[PDB]
């Protein structure tokens, strides 16, 4: 009579890990890298049931990748390679720069304090990777960075799912905004449910497929999502504005149009971001 429970590896490397995000929320050092950065990010909500860094185990008797971490004062993330958002994070240099870099800093700055007593005292190693997902299930990385949509496709090069990595929670999200014709008389999430509800052959169009999967949460079928033909701001606007698409989904607004005849409103449905990691051997 027996619990069989999985050894999960990195089961105390999750958890140290969501201690210090929840410690750099008490001590408000992520909403000020936030800020720095002039990025729109909202933290986690809710940190009431994390675990605390005070009282995770920082010893290296368990056999884990956090014990691995510890003895080598080193943990290796894995992310995409070539990409380039800018202030967001600039992963074309090694060490990279920008918002998500800097998140990841301080969440093991954080730990290295706990475990160790100075914020330097463990390394980070950048590798990149192309599927960053098989480099994880296949040990050369400890973690994804941060910046990976909680909505990600776990698959290998083949399209085949990878079941043995997890996800920490979505410590950190950005919202979806939703710009719409002043003359269907629709401000909000609750109007443009109705107005679909009575409307047939609508379709939706959206910047990156994240932000019509915000969307599509919530209508289903009733529409069509097209997020392929977008690639900017001003070809969306042009697409809601000539009325082929009845609304446009997007995460910022660079500059407004006229307001008396374009809405814009937060409709609060969130895009997640976690980190992900191998959960069993």
């Amino acid at each position: 009579g027996v619990e069989e429970v999985v050894n999960n590896k990195a089961k105390r490397l999750i958890d140290i890990y969501h201690a210090a995000v929840k410690e750099l929320i008490q001590n408000e050092e992520l909403i000020d890298l936030i800020d720095k950065h002039n990025v729109d990010y909202s933290v986690i909500e809710s940190i009431e049931n994390l675990p605390n860094l005070a009282d995770i185990n920082v010893k290296d008797d368990i056999d884990d990748v956090l014990s691995e971490i510890i003895k080598k004062k080193e943990v290796k993330i894995g992310a995409l390679k070539n990409k380039n958002w800018g202030i967001i994070g600039n992963y074309e240099q090694n060490p990279p720069v920008g918002f998500w870099p800097d998140v990841m800093y301080i969440i093991w700055e954080t730990i290295s304090k706990h475990i160790f007593n100075d914020e330097d005292a463990i390394n980070i190693a950048y590798n990149y990777y192309d599927n960053v997902f098989v480099a994880l299930n296949d040990k050369d990385i400890h973690m994804t960075d941060n910046y990976f949509l909680s909505n990600s496709r776990l698959v290998d090069q083949s399209g085949n799912n990878l079941p043995k990595l997890t996800s920490g929670l979505p410590i950190i999200k950005h919202s979806n905004k939703i710009m719409i014709l002043k003359e269907y008389n629709i401000n909000n999430l609750e109007d443009l449910k109705s107005y679909i509800s009575k409307n047939e052959g609508l379709k939706i169009a959206c910047l990156t497929e994240a932000n019509c999967n915000a969307l599509k949460n919530i209508f289903l079928d009733k529409v069509t999502y097209d997020y392929k033909s977008f690639s900017s701001y001003i070809d969306l606007s042009k697409s809601v504005l000539s009325k082929s698409h009845i609304i446009g989904v997007i995460s910022g607004i660079p500059f407004n149009f006229n307001e008396h005849k374009i809405n814009v409103f937060d409709s609060f449905l969130k895009t997640g971001h976690s980190a992900y990691f191998k959960a069993a051997a």
